[PDB]
């Protein structure tokens, strides 16, 4: 669009290309997202406009929505790095625990806010968690999945065909990201839906009616699933301490009604000693 000078292709997102651009009437540097045709659905336009009001320090600001020439562009605040690259950058040492804790705490604050207004992300992953030089982390693309690819962070209720899923799906994803920050490997790197489900089962045990009432009646559940025994969390995420492991287990409860809420996770003892360190980042 005419008011924006693209400076660089930053990536191919879920919905289209993401550019770093500069606005000419403000001089502001932004992330420009092209979405994707019938002439942009009217409901998607209405959903997106609700998102313009969903403002929080831990949510990447939706600056503008440009519906022009029957195309849709989302203009976001720009951040220089994402958690995926920072994790790759931090592979030999690992992200220090104080920083992991600060990031998780801030992300939960973001989720708690969105969840309080009944907005889910649905597709959390390291690539859409954006970090700055101030030690802040922010959720990008919040609300876009409902308004409009890796399986690694997808909740089991989604994999099992539950169509009416809750905010709990975001808590699952963030637990997976938390484990990954700690161990420097992805928790459940599935490369198909069955492989994702079966990786989850191999670590947390195949779910049954005892841990997850109603599970065997879910659309894609099969009596023929193999029955793996649950592994111990001390084997899954060493050398995370007892507080972190305790929290992680609650974030990874099979039953979405049992799974910890963002708001209850913020009160967890793990965060008793949270701080806000600044990361070392080269831009
Ligand atoms: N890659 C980027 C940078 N800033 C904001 C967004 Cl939404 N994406």
């Amino acid at each position: 669009m005419e008011n924006f000078q693209k400076v660089e292709k930053i990536g191919e997102g879920t919905y289209g290309v993401v550019y770093k651009a500069r606005n000419k009437l403000t001089g502001e540097v932004v992330a420009l997202k092209k979405i994707r045709t019938e002439g942009v659905p009217s409901t998607a336009i209405r959903e997106i406009s609700l998102l313009k009001e969903l403002n929080h320090p831990n949510i990447v600001k939706l600056l503008d929505v440009i519906h022009t020439e029957n195309k849709l562009y989302l203009v976001f605040e720009f951040l220089h790095q994402d958690l995926k690259k920072f994790m790759d950058a931090s592979a030999l040492t690992g992200i220090p625990l104080p920083l992991i804790k600060s990031y998780l705490f801030q992300l939960l604050q973001g989720l708690a806010f969105c969840h309080s207004h009944r907005v889910l992300h649905r597709d959390l992953k390291p690539q859409n968690l954006l970090i700055n030089t101030e030690g802040a982390i922010k959720l990008a693309d919040f609300g876009l999945a409902r308004a409009f690819v890796t399986l690694w962070y997808r909740a089991p209720e989604i994999l099992l065909g539950c169509k009416y899923y809750s905010t709990a799906v975001d808590i699952w994803s963030l637990g997976c990201i938390f484990a990954e920050m700690v161990t420097r490997r992805a928790l459940f790197p599935g490369d198909s839906e069955i492989d994702q489900l079966f990786r989850i089962f191999r670590t947390l045990g195949t779910p049954d009616e005892v841990v997850w009432p109603g599970v065997t009646s879910m659309p894609d559940y099969k009596p023929s699933f193999p029955k793996w025994a649950r592994q111990d969390f001390s084997k899954v995420v060493p050398p995370l301490d007892e507080d972190g492991r305790s929290l992680l287990s609650q974030m990874l409860h099979y039953d979405p009604n049992k799974r910890i809420s963002a708001k209850a996770a913020l009160a967890h003892p793990f965060f008793q000693d949270v701080t806000k360190p600044v990361p070392h980042l080269r831009l």
